[PDB]
DNA sequence: GCGACTAGTCGC
DNA sequence: GCGACTAGTCGC
């Protein structure tokens, strides 16, 4: 990819962008994100049936691509998330002590269809995801359990982050400016290649039937760019 | 079953009335609608005891009658709605086409502990159900699915509005205004006899069952009309 | 344990205290409380895994220790609670012809982990919860179900406050004013010896635990007052 | 069946 | 990033 062919496809200039603008939603428009993720490899307990979520998911994006808008959906909990998300990073800096540069969005391939938008790339070619939990319980469940109590939809997140970026670690730190102390925390997840597999089987499919059900009423993905 | 029968009992004139009066709501009150008799219906997995969704519609609709006081609109859907509503209306007609007349509200007997509020009445003898989804995700789905597609709850609403009216059968319609093309989408349903059946059975005891704890509060239905 | 125990880790003086208030709030941090006691005293189905719950309120009071914050909770109840806190109370003196005088907090022992916040204590030596539940519905479950039909999470919170208080029966009354008449119900629910024990056993346990999470991490029970 | 737990589900 | 519901599971 380049900053140029997404210019060709979405008309959008990716250079200058900023996380959370208008032109920034756009351009995740009717794609498969690592924010959303946990929902294409979300599995029924028994059958090959979808599940709510995940047919929730699918139907969501198509509307995505039909309607060339999205919902704006503001809450409490995310806009907290923001307002620390600045904060998060240079204290996570200071104390990893790499350089964060901050990235736009990034797709896998020429298709487009398929993206995550970290929350930084670091000077040692780890990426970046922050969390500003907006309970200091959820703070706490992160801070003493670590990786075993990382939150499944987390974990496919970064691990669909690398598998969008070809990484082979992610940083992932929470902070809680509401903590006296230890109010950071960060580890480091490997790639995992269980995940990866996941993602080769499943995402390819998901887009298919993408596909196939934007035919049927006469849609093309794209649509929400021009 | 007349404006005169209801106004003797409620002392409202129905011809004073558009769906969101505050008389809209005044004659719904403890009456077993369309909208909400899914909970009515649901049957446990074994033996006879009442689910939970069923009590909890049991003592909501008791609650009406002896506050005499109405259920929390989400405003945010019912705003959407009341400002496509009309758009829907005359983009239905000029589409399937019928003429479409409006239905406050329909009791089923003298009783009129059993009641609709259709979205219209149709020129062809047809009900109408047309809603404009706060999600275009639920638009989707159902555009793509057709009828198998949606509710346990939208069938059953449906057939119950059959029921009450002794009609045969029933548009369900959607429409999406923020969809680029094609944003209505509708289907014909036709009365189910084993619906019907149901209802017959499981309202009648459903209405004793409501005499009996109004009767042990004493408290008398009705009485939420003075 | 006394008033003064009190002001000497706390500098609070609990004449001051009307419940709701800021020195109110600052009492109850990190503190097991009636009302959350539910989520102690729950054990899984299978293995030894304390149930999310239990997990979760573990996490709760240890942020409550390190942020010295606790953040809003409900908000909506709470506000209607307040409103008709006199007029339950009114009703309530008037109808079962005792009567109530406010207690703010009542610790258990000089420890300090374990406290509850009684809506009254009666002149008959009872203590008092009274409710005004947010829906009409549930007003009403409680009206026709009684003594029964009160959740898990209730009885746990009574039998917590007869544990705390160490009293033998407790008044548990719901008051709504939306209804004509009939607006209050109240039962007796005795000190119940099973409970007792299971107090006994599981609490000191799971402060036990929360001692050595707190260490962990470098904080101290205790803290959070400063 | 019962009922407390557990795992989604989806709104905001 | 929750958080208020609720459909489901499992040991009596
Ligand atoms: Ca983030
Ligand atoms: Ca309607
Ligand atoms: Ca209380
Ligand atoms: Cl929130
Ligand atoms: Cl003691």
């Amino acid at each position: 990819m380049t900053p140029d062919i997404i210019l060709q496809r979405t008309g959008i200039d990716v250079r200058a962008v900023e996380q959370g603008d208008d032109a920034w939603h756009k351009l995740r428009l009717g794609v498969i994100t690592a924010s959303e993720v946990h929902n294409v490899i979300a599995k029924p307990r028994s059958g090959k049936k979808w599940p709510d979520m995940k047919m929730s998911y699918f139907h969501t994006l198509l509307a995505e691509v039909c309607t060339g808008v999205a919902p704006e959906v503001n809450a409490k909990a995310l806009a907290w998330g923001k307002q620390y998300e600045n904060d998060a990073r240079t204290l996570f800096e200071f104390t990893s002590g790499v350089n964060v540069t901050e990235s736009p969005i990034i797709y896998r391939d020429e298709s487009m269809r398929t993206a995550c938008s970290p929350d930084g790339l670091c000077s040692d070619g780890n990426g970046l995801e922050l969390k500003c939990p907006f309970t200091s319980r959820d703070f706490m469940k992160f801070r003493l359990g670590g990786f075993e109590a990382i939150k499944s939809a987390y974990m496919a997140q970064v691990q669909y982050s690398m598998w969008v970026t070809r990484k082979n670690a992610w940083y992932f730190a929470n902070y809680d400016p509401r903590m006296k102390r230890e109010g950071l925390h960060y580890v480091v997840i490997e790639r995992d290649e269980k995940y990866m597999a996941s993602f080769d089987e499943i995402v390819p499919e998901f887009i298919e039937k993408m596909d196939e059900a934007l035919a049927e009423i006469g849609f093309v993905f794209g649509e929400q760019w021009r």
